[PDB]
């Protein structure tokens, strides 16, 4: 499957924070959208997911333009999303967090939803935290639960908005491996970060954004040697 954004634009009070942004992510690859804080990464994700109105542009899955589809319909079509900010239910256990999201799985019986929660806990290395309250978890643990929550909806594409934010250096290793596993499983992964080198290493290719504009695309080695990229990190 293919998810494409074309000519996305968004302004706040006239300030153009995303301008003429186009990108593609296909099943089975990890694609980066990388650039400094404020570059427009989250805003771009918002327009793809359906969280904020776009000022311009199109969202396309395969042959179908889904620009007019509400958030819930785009999700059904395969768009999954991990917010940058905390999204876990802090008062609820890991298990209850997962079961809450799994209630949207009308294709599964109640027992099958329970089965899926157990599978997800094992896959994300959080099954030992089944009954732990979200509030009690470390940043890294919470992030694993949040990614599991995103996956519970069975998406084709997963937009990870800074999955390493608030995660200790140690926990980052496992999350990277989980993300690599997602790609291996056939998910299309679009991942944001301000730490270019760290996240680039796990990308097959990446777009670099600066002040609302795409300035470069390529493999990690191409990006690290691109003068247009160097030019904004002087
Ligand atoms: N609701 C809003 N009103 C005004 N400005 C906003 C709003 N949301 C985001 N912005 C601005 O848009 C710019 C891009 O934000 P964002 O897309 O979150 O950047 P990034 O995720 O790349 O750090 C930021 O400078 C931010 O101040
Ligand atoms: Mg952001």
């Amino acid at each position: 499957a293919t998810l494409t954004a074309k000519n996305l634009a968004k302004a706040y009070k006239g300030r153009r924070v995303v301008e003429d942004v186009s990108l593609t992510v296909n099943s089975g690859e990890i694609v980066g959208l990388l650039g400094p804080n404020g570059a427009g990464k989250t805003t771009t994700f918002y327009m793809v997911v359906g969280i904020v109105p776009r000022d311009a542009g199109n969202i396309i899955i395969d042959d179908d333009d889904i620009s007019l589809l509400p958030l819930h319909a785009r999700a059904r079509r395969g768009i999954g999303y991990l917010p940058q900010e905390a999204s876990i239910f802090r008062r609820l256990s890991v298990y209850d967090n997962l079961m809450a999201v799994l209630q949207i799985r009308d294709d599964l019986s109640a027992e099958q939803r329970e089965d899926r929660a157990n599978e997800l806990m094992e896959e994300f290395h959080i099954e030992h935290l089944r009954d732990s309250m979200g509030q009690s978890l470390s940043g890294g643990e919470r992030r694993r639960v949040e990614i599991a929550r995103a996956l519970a909806a069975n998406p084709k594409f997963i937009l990870l908005d800074e999955p390493f934010a608030g995660v200790d250096p140690i926990s980052v290793i496992d999350i990277k491996r989980i993300i690599e596993h997602l790609r291996d499983s056939g998910l299309g992964v679009l991942i944001t970060d301000h730490n270019v080198r760290e996240t680039l290493a796990v990308c097959e290719r990446a777009y670099i954004v600066s002040q609302g504009h795409l300035i470069a695309h390529g493999t990690p080695t191409e990006i690290l040697q691109d003068e247009h990229v160097k030019r904004v990190y002087l």
